[PDB]
């Protein structure tokens, strides 16, 4: 009976699946876009406006004659924000004091503003890139990642409180038979979550002839999954009780990518299908003489791309791609914000040069 599904026969598959199931109800930090440079640029805009003429200040859509000017259309929101911030009690005085322009003569105020022209031109592109980064990664959040991962593991699009529920773990709930429930990738795809995969790879069917403890001898199968997974929830609770995996914190794209690669390296192809978990004959029925597995119907090495279209695989891939971008953009934003704060310091120094 060595070719039958015996206890611990799916033990190593289960280790990988436990690592994936630990992505549920995840509370992770994400790489932060350092946007402190945006405030430094706003401070530079406020200095510039503070040093501007009464005619220019009185302007605060652009006025008639500049409504279609592309620079005014671009800058208007930035200028408006600077003007609004400067209206705050004592704000302008602080701006001018930080720049050494308190009670500055009119000639100095003018020369200082003009000296900011190339400074602001240099900072504009840096600030615009930082703002673009902020917008591009604004949906890479702990909440959105947790929801996507809970969709992957439990089929429940929620940030927390995700739990096993066959109605969500199997697409449209369990099928008429275990064999049909434990299929993914085909038209009638059912095992579309990590939890459904664990059920299919580890469950103890009722009726005898089961493969209890296939995923580990320390599982206490106190009940069973019923006939044709009708009561898989109780049995899943016992299986998952043995899993204590913890992903690295913060969660990284490299970790997720390696987890998915590991699964892909364990799927085995036979008779025109792919299988995760031990398969002997007929189907992934839960019977020890047939299989305790997911059948990736019609999956082949040449169609492996279709594995990555299975909902749980796609959800985790989406999270990994998003984190991949945000990791790089976060590292970029750190330098952009440092340069902008440096530009602010430079602008606060021009008065001392012009005076001397
Ligand atoms: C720091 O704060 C200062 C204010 O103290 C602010 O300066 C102002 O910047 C804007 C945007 O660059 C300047 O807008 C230009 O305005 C002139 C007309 O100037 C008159 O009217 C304004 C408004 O009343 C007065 O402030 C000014 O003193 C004058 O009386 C326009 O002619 C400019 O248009 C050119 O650039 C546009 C950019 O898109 C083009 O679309 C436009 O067609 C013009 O270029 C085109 O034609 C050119 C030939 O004329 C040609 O050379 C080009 O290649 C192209 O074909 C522009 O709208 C405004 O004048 C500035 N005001 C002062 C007092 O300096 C700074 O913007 C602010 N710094 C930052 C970083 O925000
Ligand atoms: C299922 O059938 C196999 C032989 O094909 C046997 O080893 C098992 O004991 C039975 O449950």
């Amino acid at each position: 009976a060595a070719d039958d599904v015996n206890p611990d026969d799916n033990k190593e598959d289960f280790a990988v699946l436990c690592a994936l199931a630990a992505l549920a109800n995840l509370q992770t930090t994400v790489p932060s876009i350092d946007t402190s440079g945006l405030a430094a640029y706003d401070n530079l805009q406020q200095l510039n406006l503070s040093l501007s003429s009464k005619e220019w200040k009185s302007l605060f859509q652009p006025p008639e004659g500049f409504q279609s000017d592309p620079t005014w259309r671009k800058q208007w929101p930035i200028w408006v924000t600077a003007a609004a911030a400067l209206k705050a009690e004592n704000k302008e005085a602080a701006v001018l004091a930080r720049a050494g322009l308190t009670n500055a003569p009119e000639e100095l105020r003018n020369r200082a503003r003009l000296a900011l022209i190339p400074l602001l031109a240099q900072a504009e592109q840096i600030r615009d890139r930082l703002s673009e980064i902020q917008k591009q990664n604004e949906d890479t959040t702990p909440t959105a990642i947790a929801k996507a991962l809970n969709k992957a593991v439990y089929g429940q699009d929620k940030e927390t409180g995700a739990v096993y529920n066959s109605a969500d773990c199997f697409s449209g709930n369990v099928a008429d038979s275990t064999q049909n429930s434990c299929k993914a990738g085909n038209q009638a795809s059912k095992a579309t979550t990590v939890a459904a995969t664990i059920v299919c790879v580890c469950h103890k069917k009722n009726g005898g002839n089961d493969a209890a403890n296939a995923c580990g001898r320390l599982i206490n199968h106190q009940s069973d999954a019923g006939a044709n997974l009708a009561t898989a929830s109780s049995d899943f609770g016992d299986i998952i009780a043995t899993c204590a995996a913890r992903p690295p914190k913060p969660l990284t794209a490299a970790y997720l990518d390696s987890a998915l690669a590991a699964v892909s390296a364990r799927i085995r192809f036979k008779n025109g299908n792919g299988y995760l978990g031990k398969f002997k004959a007929t189907g992934c029925t839960g019977a020890a003489s047939e299989g305790l597995c997911v059948e990736y119907t019609a999956l082949t090495a040449a169609t492996m791309q279709n594995f990555y279209k299975i909902p749980w695989v796609k959800e985790i891939s989406n999270v990994a791609e998003a984190l991949k971008r945000t990791e790089k953009d976060a590292a970029e934003s750190t330098l952009l914000s440092t340069w902008l704060k440096a530009s602010e310091n430079q602008g606060n120094s021009v008065a001392q040069k012009l005076i001397k």
